[PDB]
């Protein structure tokens, strides 16, 4: 089940990459460095959930899968490019604030692969770096992000404080399963973080691609 | 034997890395950052081959013999190679840094794939290999299509000049995958030894004398 | 004491990281990119020697201890270092990203010629620590020379502050390799302990010092 349901997630992230292609064919004002953003997501992550329904991605008493690592490291980063670049739409790019989401998303994934490599307290001292990371993350989102968007007019403010709540609900999730999982206190069963890990990341790269660019294309008219 | 050629190979790279270098005080209207990149890929290239040479860049995997200094190097390298080549493009004209970087995640990939495939067994290892190809073909679709098209924009001398090295690429490209797969890694028709020596020869062109190439006629440009 | 005292540096690091986001919120005519470098070096350095205090970051290869969470450290600390002091020559001027991409390429190799060195025996280990000495003096040349000359075309005020900086910087890297191969990594004439002392003061005054030397120079030239 493990296996077919990772086959499932690289056909929809294909399908996803395809997509955003074709809207880049009628790019409606958006620039093309934010649709090739929007198909290097899905594409990287596709092949990282591959490697895991192959049964290379993961070693073994408890399943590390790492490939997860590997994915989040390159397409959380974009992620954060996508929300910072939709802010400063129309108006001056702060390339330091967007970099200073960079560095610390980098650090909250590697963070992550050290705590789940990790035994007793020293997991959870890791993980803790890892959530005061996103904690700053999500301050700079609401905070100095949200006044560039307020900057470049009310249309797109509104649609800039849709698209980081919507990121913002789905990222918290992310630890939460974490800690409940195998990898923390093991609350919750293997296949039901399988599941989680599945079902999310498909709304977090594919669902939030789609409403963000749907909302830059409207303000073309 | 297989150590000797790695030493020389490592030479030839440190030359070329000197004649670009001698190049870059007489610019003649090429930029400095042309310059840099052409002497990056030697260098980076001689130290990973070096590290095969003292048999340290090369493990055993059952049977086989992985050299993971080539991954370790082209991961670097054909990045490079593939900016120098949109660069030649785009030489007098707008840089279009999307198309540029869109090359780079796609060269990435295709090596990454590459090295997953050499430590796979069965089917497995084909189905990474697939991926790779798949990239190098719509590389080869990007530098005669779009980045051809921002040639001709640059003018008739130019667009010549980027087809002549398009062309020379991706002859010495397709050569990279072919070989792997008739070699150790793949069906294993061809010996060790064989694809050492297409492995050593393929990137002395790929490298040092696509470079030679690229830059010379970018220089004549100039006059 | 080994733990404890990579505790006490990575405390040193934090208080050092929130000492310069204080300073960015007055920034005195200082790009905000200046201030983001000063607190990443710090931030990422403290958390490599914390993986060391929690006894991560080292394992023990044939009969010696390597200490690998340095060169993760070092491989993202000194491009840092090395772009600080490039900005601050160009400051006032405009950027040479190609000068400063020499720096930042040089520097990664010297990182990873040290840590492929930790990892050989007998002869090996020269050659590679070789390499990255000769990659390290040729970063010198082009502190004293090219960047140097940089620093006059905008004016003797801020000349004087890049030599400086410069002077200190020079000063403090050069210790790094003698120490190496005094240490356990080399001749072995130095105990760990010793080593591990000298691997805590010349990072605190390596990160902390020269950014504080750095950016009230800076500052200065604003009053
Ligand atoms: C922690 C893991 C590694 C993270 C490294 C990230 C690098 C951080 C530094 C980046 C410099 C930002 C450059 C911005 C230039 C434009 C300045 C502006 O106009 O805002
Ligand atoms: C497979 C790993 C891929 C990692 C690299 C991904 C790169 C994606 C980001 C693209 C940045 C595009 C730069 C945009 C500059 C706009 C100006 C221009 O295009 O001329
Ligand atoms: C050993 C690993 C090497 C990795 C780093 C690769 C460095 C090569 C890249 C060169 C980029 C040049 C910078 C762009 C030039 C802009 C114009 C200018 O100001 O000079
Ligand atoms: C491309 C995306 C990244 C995929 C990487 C992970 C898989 C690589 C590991 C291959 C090892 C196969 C042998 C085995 O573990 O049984
Ligand atoms: C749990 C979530 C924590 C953080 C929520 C965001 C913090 C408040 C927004 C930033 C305020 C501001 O700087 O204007
Ligand atoms: C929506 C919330 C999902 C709740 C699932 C909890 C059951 C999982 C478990 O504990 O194994
Ligand atoms: C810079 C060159 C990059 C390539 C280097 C790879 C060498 C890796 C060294 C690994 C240790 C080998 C162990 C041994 O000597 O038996
Ligand atoms: C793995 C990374 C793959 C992604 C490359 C996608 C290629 C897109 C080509 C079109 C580029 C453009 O937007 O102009
Ligand atoms: C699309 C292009 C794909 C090209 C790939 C071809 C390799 C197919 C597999 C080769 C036969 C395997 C036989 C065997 O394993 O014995
Ligand atoms: C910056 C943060 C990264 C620091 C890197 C250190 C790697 C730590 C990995 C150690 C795994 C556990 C080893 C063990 O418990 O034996
Ligand atoms: C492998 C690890 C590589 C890490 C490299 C870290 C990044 C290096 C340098 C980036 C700094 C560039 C700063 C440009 C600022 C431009 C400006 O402010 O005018
Ligand atoms: C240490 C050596 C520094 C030598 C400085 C050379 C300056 C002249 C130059 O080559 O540009
Ligand atoms: C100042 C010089 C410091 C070095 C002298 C102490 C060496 C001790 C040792 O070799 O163990
Ligand atoms: C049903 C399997 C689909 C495989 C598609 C290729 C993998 C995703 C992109 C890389
Ligand atoms: C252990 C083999 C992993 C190979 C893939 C490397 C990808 C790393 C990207 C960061
Ligand atoms: C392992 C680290 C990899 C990080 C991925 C790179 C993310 C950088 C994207 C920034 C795009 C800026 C666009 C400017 C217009
Ligand atoms: C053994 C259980 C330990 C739980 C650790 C939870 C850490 C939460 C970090 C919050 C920081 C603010
Ligand atoms: C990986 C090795 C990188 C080589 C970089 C070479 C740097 C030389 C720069 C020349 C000076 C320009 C002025
Ligand atoms: C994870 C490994 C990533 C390797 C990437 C190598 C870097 C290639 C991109 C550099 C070329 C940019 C040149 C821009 C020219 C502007 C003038
Ligand atoms: C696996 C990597 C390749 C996936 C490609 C997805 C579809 C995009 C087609 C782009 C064609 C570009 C031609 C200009
Ligand atoms: C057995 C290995 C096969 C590798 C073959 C690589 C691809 C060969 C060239 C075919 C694609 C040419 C694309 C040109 C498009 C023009 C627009
Ligand atoms: C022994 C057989 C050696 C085959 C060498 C092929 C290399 C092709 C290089 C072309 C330039
Ligand atoms: C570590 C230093 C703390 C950084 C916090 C930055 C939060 C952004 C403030 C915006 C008002
Ligand atoms: C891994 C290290 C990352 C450190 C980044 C620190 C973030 C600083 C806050 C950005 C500036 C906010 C401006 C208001
Ligand atoms: C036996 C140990 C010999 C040490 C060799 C160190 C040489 C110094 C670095 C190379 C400099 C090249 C000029
Ligand atoms: C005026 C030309 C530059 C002279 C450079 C002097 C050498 C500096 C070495 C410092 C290392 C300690
Ligand atoms: C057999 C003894 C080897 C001689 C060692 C020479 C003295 C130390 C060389 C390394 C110093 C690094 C700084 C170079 C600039």
């Amino acid at each position: 089940m493990i296996s077919i349901l990772h086959y499932g997630y690289s056909f929809i992230m294909l399908l996803g990459a395809l997509y955003f292609y074709l809207l880049s064919k009628d790019p409606k004002g958006v620039p093309a460095s934010e649709y090739l953003i929007a198909m290097v997501i899905p594409l990287w992550s596709g092949a990282a959930y591959l490697s895991i329904a192959l049964g290379q991605g993961l070693f073994q008493d408890t399943t590390i899968y790492y490939a997860r690592y590997i994915d989040w490291v390159i397409s959380t980063p974009l992620l954060l490019a996508a929300l910072a670049l939709t802010a400063m739409f129309g108006g001056k790019k702060n390339l330091t604030l967007l970099f200073s989401l960079v560095a610390l998303d980098v650090f909250m994934i590697i963070t992550g692969f050290v705590a789940d490599l990790s035994i007793g307290t020293t997991k959870y001292i890791w993980y803790s770096l890892g959530v005061i990371a996103l904690i700053i993350i999500l301050v700079i989102t609401f905070g100095p992000l949200r006044r560039i968007a307020l900057s470049n007019g009310t249309r797109l403010a509104r649609h800039y404080t849709r698209v980081a709540i919507y990121l913002s609900a789905l990222w918290v999730c992310y630890p939460t399963a974490w800690l409940l999982g195998p990898s923390g206190l093991g609350l919750a069963q293997e296949l039901t973080e399988v599941l989680v890990f599945i079902i999310l990341p498909i709304f977090s790269k594919v669902g939030f691609s789609i409403v963000d660019l749907h909302g830059l294309r409207k303000l073309h008219q």
